[PDB]
């Protein structure tokens, strides 16, 4: 229902997070 | 320089990590 | 169910997240 | 030396996040 979509996109966001943090991480290293 | 425009770029990936929880937290408490 | 107590305890780590990134971001300004 | 010691502090906090929604993620799909 409602709520599976609702876990779907915030799922898809976290993993949007995680690469933006790991694009920082690198940019912090290098 | 590099570094102060990839830490723009990742508290702009924060914030719209942010609106995602708060979107998600909606779908729940809705 | 387990499902309600497991977003009660991933709404407190959002929270704790959310408070190191302002920690963060604070000693990236400071 | 006081920033990077910030960075150190907000890695750790973006680790315990990223345990904690796969806990969650985990009571999601149990």
């Amino acid at each position: 229902g409602e709520f599976a979509q609702a876990y779907k996109e915030f799922a898809k966001a976290y993993k949007e997070f995680a690469y933006a943090y790991k694009e920082f991480a690198q940019a912090y290293k290098g």
